[PDB]
């Protein structure tokens, strides 16, 4: 199908803002999301280390995770939409940490080949929540990997930007334990990034 790609920040904001006012999040839900934007790396890190099992977590965290999960009952995208994300080398694996990037800042083509072999046309499970943006915003111009997720109409997806502690990200959040299938991997025009196109599943 066709996936809406925002090409203008003000249009992205107005659409996102409009989605958000309809959500009708509870007070507790909003608090959990505000806190997630402050400490996402810790939360997602614990979810990956424990493969989605929250039983051992502190009770404040168990509560926070259940509230973020429950929030996606109210937060669905009303259309097919493209979402974006910047990632550092470790995203592809420990092996890529210090091998994806040449000294001059270009993508090493041999590491690109091991990444394409490892990931192209394959499913990937993510234990954490997935923070994305409505556009390829400048916050992740410095990042070597850009992923474009194709998110179907009716899929769980929420514009949480109005209540984020941080500005400028046009932030759309996706639920934890999502699987996506990597459809395409190519180098960018200047050779400094890998562009990944993926289809988001349940």
């Amino acid at each position: 199908n066709t996936y809406q790609e925002f090409t203008n920040i003000d249009q992205a904001k107005a659409w996102g803002n409009a989605q958000y006012k309809k959500y009708g999040l509870s007070k507790s839900e909003k608090e959990a999301i505000v806190s997630y934007t402050k400490s996402a790396s810790e939360i997602n890190g614990k979810l990956r280390q424990n493969k989605g099992v929250i039983n051992g977590f502190p009770s404040n965290l168990i509560k926070q995770v259940e509230l973020l999960d429950k929030s996606f009952n109210k937060m669905k995208t009303p259309e097919n939409i493209m979402l974006f994300r910047g990632d550092d080398p470790a995203y592809l694996g420990t092996e890529f940490q210090n091998t994806l990037l040449n000294s001059n800042g270009t993508i090493n083509k041999t590491a690109f080949e091991k990444a394409k072999a490892k990931f192209l046309n394959k499913d990937r499970l993510e234990y954490g929540y997935i923070s994305t943006s409505l556009m390829n915003v400048s916050q992740f111009a410095g990042r070597p990997i850009i992923t474009k997720f194709k998110v179907a109409k009716g899929s769980k997806a929420g514009y949480i930007d109005p209540i984020s502690a941080f500005a400028g990200a046009l932030e759309m959040l996706l639920p934890r334990h999502s699987t996506y299938h990597i459809d395409d991997m190519r180098l960018s025009s200047d050779g400094k990034q890998i562009i990944i196109t993926a289809t988001m599943m349940g």
